């Protein structure tokens, strides 16, 4: 099981633009293997907004299914571009270890 | 919905041992409002292992209970300092504002 994060500096007070953005149904939730999307606005940041774009996949090669996919394609079509409001980006993959769940489900 | 994450640097190729700490059952997972722990390991960090302990609650308020109990207490008795593989630790903090889930192609 792997997570692929984007995560995106911004200036301050537009994080809501990007997550409005991915705040709809769309077509990675269809892909083969995908567990699931969040989006996270970091909390406590001075100057700046922090917005994370989280995917989990069974694993690196769904995610690259997706990313070569027609649906990714058209998904990173009409951007508009990088938003001017966007001072960084970064782009990380993880190993997921340990999985710990609640005792109210177990 | 909020997450913790706490993020250590850890001296290349020791990451495993902090994995090794959280990959049996503590007792976060009883605590009211947890709802799930997930150890993380970074892929290609060059100098070192990167080791992501995200815990995942239904309210600020629930977590901050969990720091409050005797249980966090007695897992942080410390009265000693970290192990030396261990260089840096970083605490955030996130607000979910999106999930989406998994959806059937049709
Ligand atoms: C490298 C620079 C990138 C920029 C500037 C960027 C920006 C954007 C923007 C503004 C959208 C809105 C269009 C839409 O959501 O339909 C989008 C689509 C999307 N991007 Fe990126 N993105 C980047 C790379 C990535 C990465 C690394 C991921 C990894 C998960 C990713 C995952 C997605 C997803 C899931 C969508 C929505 C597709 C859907 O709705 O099905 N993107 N991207
Ligand atoms: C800031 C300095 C910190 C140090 C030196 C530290 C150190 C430790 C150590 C050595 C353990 C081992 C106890 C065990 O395996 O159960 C532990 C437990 C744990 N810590 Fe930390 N910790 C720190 C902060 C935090 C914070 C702020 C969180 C918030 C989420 C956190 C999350 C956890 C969790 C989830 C456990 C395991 C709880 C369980 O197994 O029931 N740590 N901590």
């Amino acid at each position: 099981m792997i997570i692929v994060t984007n995560t995106a500096k911004i200036t301050k007070g537009n994080g809501h633009k990007l997550i409005e953005r991915f705040n709809k149904v769309g077509k990675v939730e269809t892909m083969p293997g995908f567990l699931g999307l969040e989006v996270l606005l970091t909390q406590n940041t001075v100057d700046y907004d922090e917005v994370t774009i989280s995917t989990r996949w069974n694993a690196k090669e769904d995610f690259q299914g997706w990313t070569k996919s027609a649906a990714f394609k058209d998904a990173h079509s009409h951007q508009g571009g990088m938003p001017e409001y966007i001072l960084d980006n970064k782009i990380a993959y993880y190993d997921v270890k340990v999985v710990r769940m609640p005792m109210a489900a177990a």
